[PDB]
């Protein structure tokens, strides 16, 4: 638990139009919408052997790497596999939400993710009052910045990351200037499928 | 860390600093975690003396809760949170001057770090959320989003609050108030800029 430097990988997905949809329920009703989803992403990324670090309202955060052991190029794997299996979570939602009247009727939610990997700062963080688990550093913030660069429905990752695809798999290369960051980053959208 | 999501009238409190990365690149790793855990147990403490809640944190940033998931008054919520937010900028200038004693900060021309706090009272759900595999305590909806934007819409070393807040404050201790347009917000929103002192 201990804060360490390593290499790890970082995802970050969020979805856009919650709360629009949301906007026509009551509590018991957003809650619903709200874990449903939480719920998928959960899943999505466990399933994967990944490491839930954090919600973010409806936004996720998740690790590979640690605190478990795992090869950079497993990392890549895992969090590739996460990523696509969280969009196809959001169609099979977005069905369900269509038939029932809260999207068609308030458009289809959006997906968004970012990931990067890199060395981090990993480990407990906090005080007495509150301590967790998470990464500190330029690469997670990189990883945010993917998420929120990237088009409506696309994973969006970073050289570092792409160098583990199947080239026929990278859909759009692009230089972006991200915020903290000096060096223009080269980034790739990869096929939502495989 | 069992209350089912449920509709209540709450105060959000978001602060966030800038400077901890540039800060932090001229350091070392287990640098980083006890330059991080410093600032974050400075802030903690505020909330905590405050008898507020600590949502989370994300990255360098600050999320606390006043009314949840104990009960509070509304007048409570507003003034534990104010004086909260006060403490927190104190605490950093607190902070910055001995980052700037230490060689962290004012030099290699890191400058100090800058403090940025946004409050809002409103209904929210509150509780749980999540699934049987992983759920935490927070708080959702547009009064949090709001919460959010106000900390990202006020200006370096400054707290802003909302109508809602400010009501519950001495109108002297408010410096500016004006309307922005917040994301995702069909009505402008009147925002109060409030002394960071008593
Ligand atoms: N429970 C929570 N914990 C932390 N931050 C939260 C939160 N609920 C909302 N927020 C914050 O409130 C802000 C919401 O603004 P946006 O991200 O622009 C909403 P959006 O992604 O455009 O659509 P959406 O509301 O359907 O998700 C963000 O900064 C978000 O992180
Ligand atoms: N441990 C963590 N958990 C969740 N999000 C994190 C995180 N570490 C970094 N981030 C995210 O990475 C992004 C960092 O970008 P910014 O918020 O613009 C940094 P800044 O506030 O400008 O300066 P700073 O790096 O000194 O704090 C944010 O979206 C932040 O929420
Ligand atoms: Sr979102
Ligand atoms: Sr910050």
């Amino acid at each position: 638990m201990r804060p360490e430097p390593r290499l790890i990988t970082i995802l970050f997905s969020d979805i856009v139009g919650f709360t629009r949809m949301s906007n026509a329920l009551q509590s018991q009703g957003v809650a619903e919408l709200l874990n449903e989803y939480l719920g998928e992403m959960t899943r999505a990324v466990f399933e994967n052997q990944g490491t839930v670090d954090k919600f973010v309202g409806d936004a996720i955060m998740a690790l590979y790497g640690a605190p478990e052991e795992m090869s950079p190029s497993e990392q890549v794997r895992r969090a590739i596999a996460t990523a696509r299996q969280m969009l196809v979570a959001l169609e099979k939602l977005n069905q369900g939400w269509q038939e029932r009247g809260l999207v068609g009727r308030v458009p289809p939610v959006r997906f968004r993710c970012g990931i990067h990997q890199g060395m981090a700062v990993v480990g407990l963080f906090g005080s007495q009052e509150r301590s967790d688990f998470t990464a500190i550093g330029p690469s997670v913030n990189i990883a945010a910045r993917l998420q929120e660069a990237t088009a409506p429905n696309s994973i969006m990752v970073s050289a570092m990351v792409a160098q583990y695809v199947p080239d026929e798999e990278i859909i759009k290369r692009e230089f972006l200037e991200l915020k903290g960051i000096d060096e223009p980053v080269m980034t790739c959208v990869i096929n939502p499928n495989m």
